[PDB]
């Protein structure tokens, strides 16, 4: 239970971050959500957190590819919550192409969101956590923060960067009651992956479910997707006392991807 | 909750394994304990599991440096419990000396217990878990399964071996409902570490608590020991549904040791 | 011997890159050098490559923090050399501060040079190497591409990014006669390190050589600096036929830093 | 050039170790060879080292699964050579089966040769190298010292053990003029692999070369075997001055296996 705790989850209007925010609210935390989407869907998500789970929930729209907007979002989030105990740096994008054709603007956008926002969000949250002597920074990296695949230069670079940044954050805050860890999922069937399944299905001339099986078989020995609910469970574990001395590390939920 | 589950923890009469067994019994599992010690202390530990937590508990004495005794211990444990759902391969020893003075018998004893028993215990448990379609094998490795320190040749070799064996076990059982993971703790103040603190205190001419602080400062950036209760919490997490797609990996609770 | 080969070394007016360029010229390669410095020193370096080693050498000034300037520098370098066989992505900067005080402009400058220039230089070189069926991309990462230290958020993030980008480049070009690898040095006594030795000497009130010994002892078990000449030797090895199937990996010359 | 140096290569009557010994003799080292095979073939190999390359060569038969025989082999080798500067711990075996069917005797034989012989050979060589202030210990691990595959429990455990032991040896000898590193090859077409190609060919009903292509495609992105000559080149590099501060690390020649 995280009763009383104050959490922020970036990129929590879809996918993994939405499940993060739900699992943290179910554990008792007040939650700031963030991300793009239809305003009616975002407001139903926010109000649902409150009416199902009895916590306070706030939506703060901020495009976290901008540094100053990210730092201002953390300040606004802490003012909404009345503190900041758990920061989940989750928002991210993907684009696939080989390096020599990889658009310069897509490199810059993926480095901006998937790596630099993690730095700016951590920098703005740390003073709050240092003053109270307790905090959790949970970065959502990927198996692609530990290994690579073709056609993902920017995203692999950024996710490896997040794993390094996680280590530095942990070391600088060692023993202060603040931990920083990176959850490294394998494939999770969110819109970010469904586009890649559709691309495989067009390339091979197969139906979408046969394409999802091919996407899994190439990388993930369990042949099953990781779920957003399992990842929410991992974030709740990282937020627990059992994880007080887990810091600076990666928690791989990847179906065996990195074991081979 | 692990209500109904049947667990075996090797080397659970002291230290980390004792806390493993307690946390699994608190979660509702029946437990087989194992290890050396005074018979009166072992029987109080066994009866305490039952009277505090309402589960069934059995002590099976087996020296797991012997292959056949390890395989026969798993069979006896499964017969006691009426199944076998969670195996925690925890028993281990240490001996410190530089390689050219490292006793051949101590190399063989640490390879036998800290590595080969993990193989023989896994081999005997897997058919039970494969027939039921569910299992957890939780190997207790170390930060010394990922990095080294001087004067620990056998133990670093064995623990690196355990991390490799964990990966193979996970891959061979991928998708079968069986996961295998290695908990990699940093320093935990058990008798295995207290001997090394006493050696530092004699080498430096300092009191025991100043020696424990020196032992921590050299390796563990948090400057705090990992606790056996935290490790029990990690084993309960690995046994949970949130960890169904966590397989073949390491879970480092090490205070930042491996981040630098 | 690399007789006939055409090499580019970024950031080769000082430090490690200067020794890279010398060792590649000694092996017989024509060399493009690059970087900042006094024009008289840069021209003596360029002319020395030609008069000592009998190769052709060119200096191309380009600030590789700019994407388009980096891509245009590779085109100009290939036009100067009449091809491009070996690209050494070496230029880099450092700045130390804890995350919450780390200047936003210094984060952006270190990501721009130490990570994004490696992407833009690789993207511009690859088509040349793909058309000829042979190439070497040698990225200069760091032990801080594998582990972290305090107060180096940007640089650790960038160097971890370089190690990930190296893997992607290798995978996308697998079997095409092109390899990509990251040399990961420990401490090398160049101006980038001498500033950090001077900071230690001021913090501790000790002379500069006692400060260099402290800098080494904290991280580098050999207690000796890695030399630029040794790193040049490693780049010549990576450029050799023995390394035709070495691709996507790290070559650590770090005095044991990453072994513990 | 290694003119004057005195080298020992275990398991050098076939495969990679034979090429190790040839490349070290070509560089000028005197060489002790070892391993099983036909006596006429072994004596032609020994005499060929001398007549082609002008060095001294000795064959010492020792089954290195026995500890005392391994330590006595190093003493005999040093007496033959008049010293011992480079030790290449190469001898190894393979056996494939899933863990629950993996023969206990095959586990013990692979741990004995592939891991414990590396310990006993290092322990016996180190005092010689420590007295002279110079040495190279080159352990032949595998990509399976860093990642796993199914059906290779013992061998993955042993090779991970070798990578850990390499780190300890490097740390204990840091700064003493002695380095220890692990060459981690991907697939090399020796008899140890040809048996696995033949097994794939029988399983799939395909000719041997189609089976070798399948074996490569599953693991090795370059789709080309690593050669024994390339590995000999890597051992000569590790023995060179450029590698004086390369210690405690892995040198992966694996065609991209570990990059993904
Ligand atoms: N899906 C997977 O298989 C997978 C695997 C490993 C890691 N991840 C990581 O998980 C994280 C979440 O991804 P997902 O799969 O849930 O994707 P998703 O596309 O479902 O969700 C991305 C979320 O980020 C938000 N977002 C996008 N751009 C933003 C911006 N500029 N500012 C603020 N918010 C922004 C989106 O609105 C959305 O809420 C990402 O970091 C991704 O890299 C995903
Ligand atoms: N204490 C630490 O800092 C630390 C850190 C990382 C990993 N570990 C690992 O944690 C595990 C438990 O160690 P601990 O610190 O709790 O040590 P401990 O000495 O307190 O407990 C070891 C347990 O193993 C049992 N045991 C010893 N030899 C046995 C044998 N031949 N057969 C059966 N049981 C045997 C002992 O009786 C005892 O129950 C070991 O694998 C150790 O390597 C410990
Ligand atoms: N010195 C070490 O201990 C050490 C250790 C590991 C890795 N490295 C890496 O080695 C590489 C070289 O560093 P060094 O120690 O030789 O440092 P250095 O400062 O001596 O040399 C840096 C070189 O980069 C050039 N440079 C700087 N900014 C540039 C820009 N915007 N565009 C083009 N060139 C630019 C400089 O003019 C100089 O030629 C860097 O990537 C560094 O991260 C250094
Ligand atoms: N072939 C590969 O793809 C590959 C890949 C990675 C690592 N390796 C490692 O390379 C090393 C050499 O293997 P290889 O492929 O050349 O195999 P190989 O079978 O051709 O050669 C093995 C050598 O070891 C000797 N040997 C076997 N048992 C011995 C014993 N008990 N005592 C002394 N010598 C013994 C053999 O006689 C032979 O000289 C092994 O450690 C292997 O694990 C091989
Ligand atoms: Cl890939
Ligand atoms: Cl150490
Ligand atoms: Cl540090
Ligand atoms: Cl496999
Ligand atoms: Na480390
Ligand atoms: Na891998």
């Amino acid at each position: 239970m995280l009763k009383g705790k104050k959490a922020v989850v970036t990129g929590s209007t879809s996918g993994i971050g939405l499940a993060m925010a739900t699992e943290l609210a179910k554990a008792g935390a007040d939650v700031v959500i963030n991300g793009f989407g239809q305003p009616e869907d975002i407001e139903r998500e926010r109000s649902t957190l409150e009416s199902k789970f009895g916590v306070k929930a706030y939506y703060l729209n901020a495009d976290l590819s901008d540094a100053q907007a990210t730092r201002d979002f953390i300040a606004k989030a802490a003012e909404a919550l009345g503190g900041l105990d758990i920061l989940v740096n989750n928002a991210g994008i993907q684009h696939t192409a080989p390096i020599e054709e990889f658009p310069v603007d897509k490199w810059n956008a993926i480095i901006a969101l998937n790596l630099s926002a993690v730095f700016h969000g951590t920098a703005a949250a740390l003073p709050i956590m240092q003053k109270q002597g307790w905090g959790r920074i949970i970065n959502i990296a990927s198996a692609h923060g530990l290994v690579a695949s073709v056609n993902k230069s920017a995203y692999v670079a950024a996710k490896h960067g997040v794993v390094g940044l996680t280590k530095v954050t942990a070391l600088e805050n060692a023993g202060k009651g603040i931990t920083c860890n990176a959850i490294c999922p394998g494939w999770v069937r969110t819109p970010l992956v469904e586009k890649q399944i559709e691309a495989i299905s067009q390339q091979k001339g197969i139906d979408i479910e046969a394409a999802a099986r091919e996407l899994l078989a190439e990388k993930q020995p369990s042949l099953q997707f990781v779920t957003p609910e399992q990842l929410g469970g991992a974030a709740v574990f990282l937020s627990s006392a059992a994880a007080d001395q887990m810091t600076g590390t990666t928690l791989s939920l990847d179906g065996g991807w990195t074991a081979r």
